[PDB]
């Protein structure tokens, strides 16, 4: 029954993620970058509640949710610039892209229609999230070019 | 550094216990009782603002925090009906009061002043979470000594 | 009693702490750094108003206050960039926490529970001022190796 | 005076009752009903206001109070049901009926008519307090007949 | 133990404290001291909210209480002038602080770190109180020296 | 000019000063219970202080060079046994300041400081109202203060 293990493994993902923007989070304000922080932090209660969503449909559709481990974020113990960890979080978008687009031939070869409807919303933010992030992460390896510039970005916008 | 370490540990409980009022908020559903679900789901997210207070609290001090796994909440498999689970949620909120009291012994024996003085509003909410889950809990198993009578509590949230 | 000097000593270091701010907006408004000089000068009238809550304190508890000097801020004499301004700051706000807590340790070992309930406030206020000061001083520092960048951190502010 | 001493028992009787529906507050709060502790809570409040009625117009009217002793409530010890709490605190509301209705009758024979019209509301007051105690009873005796339903009402209502 | 009957005789004490503000209005009202009446009234009313305030904490916290008597004030017997009166307040407070303090003592002892967090507003509240009253009772002494003079205190403030 | 410079500074540090002498007699007035008469120097030190800051942002803006000097320990505190001294002291302090304001502008009348005379003038004027109004409330206090009590039944009013 791959398509409830996926769908279980799903919310794991969503929670992973939580703990990832948590972690870079957390990196950024440890190294004076609030800006940069806050931004990380409102991502992290966003990738919950995407993952609260996938619970609440599943008690729905009767599919048994079981909670795993959110394992410990690790990326942060090699960060060492903003660069290295708006890669990381570009890294940890494109893989939760991968998993809802596996998540979603799974329940096209079910033809699991509400499954597959519950999903579009997801892979249209998707597609928005990897922009926003590909496109901050382009500014910072831009302006990372001058010393103390990026320091400006974080306090303005 | 001990203090560090139950700075660390702290956080994970916090993040641990919004898990396993998650997991509650799963097995009330799934059973459907909305109305504990409704309860267990937004006491979930407080524990994950406890645990956002205590990291940022940390960040601010300089009190290095390392994001551990958050493990999976056990419990479940064993519930059977809302008793089980009220019981199971009120040892979790004893073993939360325990580790901010071994976190304060320890802020006390540093003479850190600081962290003690953070901690005494979690203390005063400790105190609330425990009387309103006992007090829930001794409802729930008066109530159940009537077949039908407990899903009538339910229908008041 | 060693309290009673320590109280008093508090006083005179919450007005020594206002000087030495006001120094700094000194200093900042003749360098025509008019942003940073508008925070020092209210951070020179709140340090004040700490003053003054502590000798309000002492009148209500009858612990008797005598007004000793205020030194002349002597750093001022060798600042040379903000970077130098923001590091004396800083110094300044560990030596407030420093003598904070010593003032705490005396109140402790006299059982003196209001004294100590009466700081915890403040203790907690160090703890932020020392993280936003070192936060200011991780971003002067890092915007400081662009000549002229830094004069826009002070203008967007 | 006999009316003198009435007058001041009757301020220690509303400051007990004051007292005992406060333990009345307490056993139902350690036992988890927090709606009957808090209509008991209420009625403490009440009874104290009624008794510093008593002390105010005992001032006005020249009438000396001394203050006496409130007695510990000892009838919590015994509690073991909201059954036992309301049946207490009804025979508590028929004793703030005596010992208004003996204060009256002392007035009566000595012809205190400020006295007896001061007292005219206080006996209005105890006929619809002692009614909404018993009505309280009669539905708390009856719905205790069933395993967990006082509960489920403790809850809904109160 | 100690803490739980220190805690009990907290109670007792706020109680006993709001019969014997009582009786001091009663004093004041008799004598025609209205203004000096209707401030112990309201202070009675304060004491029986603070002792209202500790049960509902021992409530939640399961410290059983079990209602004391309220000693029959004594002091009245014996007063005669406004003077006396407000010199029976001030023991009266200075009474109430030292039991707190005993009780917090005692809290610390056992590492009871919510009681002690429960404690840290009343302690400051007596603080102000003794200076309240400390403060009320040098003027009507002071005011008392000229006859007539300390009825006008009483019909302003 | 340099007797100007220093007379600027002089004057910083002087308002600074008086802020303090203000909050020593606050802390007088507050210890012994004169709660309104401890508000009211409370005030006077804040107002006291920005003087002074309003000195510092105009030497800033015309570039003479400020140096903070000591605010000195205020040893009039140690004499005060009653109200009608602490007011004698403050008269005292606003007749100093009065006479370094007028020095202050004499230095600048003679360097043809047609800024700093102009920055001057409400300060002048302020003196003046500083004067008489502390003046008036030492007349006050000293009136009073011939019948025992008298002077506490106003600080409590007014
Ligand atoms: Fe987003
Ligand atoms: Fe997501
Ligand atoms: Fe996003
Ligand atoms: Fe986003
Ligand atoms: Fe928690
Ligand atoms: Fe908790
Ligand atoms: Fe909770
Ligand atoms: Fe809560
Ligand atoms: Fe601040
Ligand atoms: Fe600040
Ligand atoms: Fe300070
Ligand atoms: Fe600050
Ligand atoms: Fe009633
Ligand atoms: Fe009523
Ligand atoms: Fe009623
Ligand atoms: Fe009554
Ligand atoms: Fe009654
Ligand atoms: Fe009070
Ligand atoms: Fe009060
Ligand atoms: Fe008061
Ligand atoms: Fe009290
Ligand atoms: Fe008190
Ligand atoms: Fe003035
Ligand atoms: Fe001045
Ligand atoms: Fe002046
Ligand atoms: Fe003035
Ligand atoms: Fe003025």
């Amino acid at each position: 029954e791959e398509l409830l293990d996926l769908f279980n493994r799903q919310v794991t993902q969503e929670f992973t993620a939580s703990q990832v923007y948590l972690s870079a989070s957390i990196w950024f304000d440890q190294n004076d970058w609030e800006g940069m922080a806050a931004y990380m932090l409102a991502e992290s209660a966003e990738e919950r509640e995407h993952g609260l969503g996938f619970v609440d449909f599943a008690n729905k559709r009767n599919i048994p949710i079981e909670l795993q481990a959110v394992p410990a974020p690790v990326s942060c113990a090699e960060w060492s610039s903003p660069e290295d960890v708006w890669q990381s979080i570009l890294e940890l978008e494109q893989a939760n892209t991968r998993s809802l687009l596996n998540l979603a031939e799974a329940a096209s070869t079910c033809h699991d229609f509400a499954v597959m409807a519950f999903l579009n919303p997801f892979h249209l933010q998707q597609v928005n999230a990897e922009d926003k992030i590909g496109s901050i992460l382009a500014k910072v390896t831009d302006e990372n070019r001058t010393p103390g510039l990026l320091r400006s970005l974080d306090v303005v916008s």
